[PDB]
């Protein structure tokens, strides 16, 4: 029911992947022993890296020998394997699969477009692409939709896919985007920070955020 | 434990998307309903298509009156409600970890990388990109790593981690792509292919892949 160590975490502070595992870890009252992993510096390059993770990315989780990357996949499993409850990611199958859409919404569209647009800015000192804008302004408009009549991306409570996407909004809000106009996620953004408030919010995603924003 | 109606599926037989589904509906031992889905045609631009599926994307599940899209969540779902066993998709947390991981593998990087490469030679008619290359080989050079010790990307049994994988893999093969130096997805790509013989893989993946070579 509980890791029998401290489940490690390879990440860095302003990771996007990273601040949502963080948070969801949080939500079910886990720790995590947080090692930070330089990119510049090649800490992901080395030998022990390699062969914990080939893909050299971060974050890594690491529970106890069990190895694990992509956000999405450690987040889903911790709740199945460590969770007291399933609130945050239900066994029914068409409620789980709903989530399942948002998370994979979230990794192949918003958050890949969220990446083509403000990557170039914030670590090659390019100018804001008006063609990558488009997309990811079309993907916040989808976002939306899948915001009317629900108070949260999956249903009525606050699910995994939640804590990923709000990332994504929490670092665009830190940039300077004006989102109210998108009346069901500025309703939805002030919901789930409400209910990720005691669960290290400000801790994580908004230091994380700060941190990228400095980077302008 | 199986669905009121035929599953409709809302597809186009070369869709890489929706010969994923397929082919695990038929390991299922699930009967789909296939609705030809014109993109260009603008068949998925029409007011009934935007109100089921305001991305207006392929494919889209219909399992009566749920409506899911983003096919690796429909894959999961088709096992999670009307799986007869847990072995496409096991319930263990662990198991279902480095599934989703690959899961997540192939829609954030295998398929995306796939997309970037070969899209603008098919559909436009353009020359093969060289930076978009480097970055398809690397995530072969990545699946192969997974492949070690492995028979499967996700562990001993074929899962829907495969299935959705191999499409990839029957494309590039399909377009005359060699990936015998990768010892591992050679060895892998004969398995799965022969593991999904008995499962309609020629009159799916084959054929789907035939129609998309034909543009070259």
């Amino acid at each position: 029911h509980m890791p029998v160590q401290p489940i490690k975490l390879y990440y860095l502070p302003p990771s996007p992947p990273c601040r949502a595992v963080m948070m969801t870890a949080r939500v079910l009252e886990l720790d995590l022993h947080l090692i930070t992993t330089n990119i510049m510096n090649g800490e992901h390059m080395t030998p022990e890296y390699l062969k914990m993770n080939p893909q050299h990315t971060i974050p890594t989780m690491d529970d106890n020998g069990f190895i694990l990357w992509e956000s999405r996949a450690i987040q889903t499993y911790l709740v199945n394997a460590y969770g007291k409850d399933d609130s945050l990611y239900p066994k029914n199958p068409r409620q789980r699969a709903i989530i399942d859409q948002r998370l994979n919404f979230d990794l192949g569209t918003l958050y890949l477009r969220y990446l083509n647009l403000y990557t170039p800015i914030l670590f090659r000192g390019e100018a804001y692409d008006q063609e990558k804008a488009d997309k990811f302004d079309e993907a916040l408009g989808w976002l939306n939709t899948f915001l009317d009549g629900r108070p949260f991306v999956a249903g009525e409570n606050m699910t995994v896919a939640d804590i990923t996407i709000v990332v994504t909004i929490t670092n665009i809000d830190a940039f300077g985007y004006d989102f109210s106009s998108h009346e069901n996620i500025a309703k939805w953004f002030e919901r789930t920070k409400k209910m990720l408030e005691p669960y290290g919010y400000d801790e994580i995603d908004v230091t994380g955020a700060k941190m990228l924003a400095s980077f302008l």
